[PDB]
């Protein structure tokens, strides 16, 4: 029992990060194999990182001072050649993730991993992380069996304190640029299968009271789930769902009329998993994982 | 810039999970040095659990009865002794990954990072607090015993936590390191229930002024408080008694903001008569008490 915010253990990333200083700028860099992958801005990005040598960018792997042999540009990733092949690089792809997808985030300054959580990417592809300046670089991944799928690197932060960044080929999620101008996030939406998924973890923690007889169309509840700013639900998340539908024996569209009846009347001084706001950052799939103890 | 219940790395953590086989039963095992640690239930059975007499149940036993893992390589038993709730198997290999360590026994109302696990396999980790009621609230399925709280301070991990049962009301119990149940709790299948549990005051104050920090100043007010009139309407909505003690530790706080906290404990009364209606203090609609005042001056600054 119980139903945590967690985050995968991040001992196969904490091995990866390093410090990367150039010029008056310190940021972190994720060492894998010889190659060290950080937010270009730590430097027209070509014009700049031309002017630029190798000795110039300063690496730093704990005490040890790696040695940068080349340079190159991925979009929005530096990408740093260095002599010595990291040890500990693990098992590891580097995966684009959609709205709605969960991560770890490994929170980074000065090449010192100082904390993990967990966090999804918002509907409108920003971030509610917990950044300071320094953090730039930190990674966010998932773990699959041994292997380490990379899906995230910090960039920077938005004026309303959210989180902006790109995958680890350097492509930012969200319609964001790594540059001095005016930007904003977008409108944000529920995830509503995330919500879902919360509430059978609920139903299987012993949380029942907001169940009720009624089903619904699947077109009844996204014009519903528009009024509040929640993501339609579509056919692919009532399937992604049916594991827990039948494990808990509330069908996807029953679990639908409950979170309609809690979006128009409101939990009535009553919380679910000891929450009063309906929480969205849970995927079914880590609603499954947590509520059947897969290991890494 | 964000405030997010924030677990630490659980890398030095993770290094040190083993198995431990007993019988039929398998749980988490802490492997530091040339010892493993582990809750000494793991000599039990289920019907030895009402009333268990460790001494007589581990006198029986012998190092080759246990069966220690270290992911695909079996480590060797060559010595046994209990420390309190706490078993303690001297194994014929040093961890060559034991980090800096310390044993610590926390208060209530201190949060530790934990790392689930199962099977000796790490699978999470979370940011939890001992309530005041000497239990966490945490998430563990069977096969998390063993499983380990913990923080880390300048590159050293301090071990505060072994996790041992779960209470009827879905709660968790366990121990220090040296084996010391935190709480009334004993490893017997008896009646045992969690007290009722409080709200950390300290700590929903701590996390007041990591909101007013952020920007979060709407739940201010002109009032201030004496502790003792504080106390008195705390006690009413189950909140714990903040002391002299409390106030002194929130002084950085205070300072850093502006705030003095009898003025932010004023603020906390209102709340607590109030509600927040219908708004949210850094994305919670509930006051959250799981952030100790080094935790916010940690995160913030
Ligand atoms: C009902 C009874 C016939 N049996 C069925 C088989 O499992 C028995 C059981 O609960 N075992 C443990 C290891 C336990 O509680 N550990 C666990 C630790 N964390 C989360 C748990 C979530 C679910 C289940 C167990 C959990 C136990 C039991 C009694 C004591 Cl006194 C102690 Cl110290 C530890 C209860």
């Amino acid at each position: 029992s119980g139903f945590r915010k967690m985050a995968f253990p991040s001992g196969k990333v904490e091995g990866c990060m390093v410090q990367v200083t150039c010029g008056t700028t310190t940021l972190n860099g994720l060492w894998l194999d010889d190659v060290v992958y950080c937010p270009r801005h730590v430097i027209n990005y070509e014009d700049l990182l031309i002017r630029k040598s190798n000795h110039n960018f300063l690496v730093q792997a704990g005490n040890v001072q790696l040695r940068v042999i080349g340079h190159s540009m991925q979009n929005c990733v530096l990408k740093l050649k260095v002599d010595t092949a990291n040890p500990k690089t693990p098992k590891y792809k580097f995966v684009r993730i959609q709205p709605g997808q969960t991560f770890s985030v490994l929170a980074c300054y000065n090449g010192s991993p100082s904390g993990v959580y967990q966090c999804a990417m918002r509907p409108n592809f920003t971030i509610k992380g917990s950044f300071l300046n320094g953090s730039c670089g930190s990674v966010g991944f998932n773990i699959d069996y041994d292997c380490v799928s990379f899906c995230y690197m910090h960039h920077m932060e938005l004026p309303t304190g959210v989180h902006a960044g790109t995958d680890l080929e350097g492509n930012f999620y969200g319609p964001f640029v790594d540059r001095q101008t005016a930007q904003a996030a977008g409108t944000d939406t529920t995830i509503t299968v995330n919500v879902l998924a919360w509430l059978y973890a609920a139903v299987i923690n012993g949380d029942r009271w907001f169940l009720n007889r009624f089903t619904t169309t699947l077109n009844d509840f996204n014009l519903v789930a528009m009024k509040y700013n929640y993501e339609p639900l579509t056919q692919d998340h009532v399937d992604i769902l049916g594991p827990l539908s039948a494990q808990t024996g509330i069908a996807v569209l029953d679990m639908c009329a409950s979170l309609k009846e809690l979006l128009q009347n409101g939990m009535n001084g009553r919380t679910i998993l000891g929450s009063a706001l309906l929480e969205d950052e849970f995927t079914p799939f880590d609603v499954v994982r947590q509520c059947s103890g897969v290991t890494f």
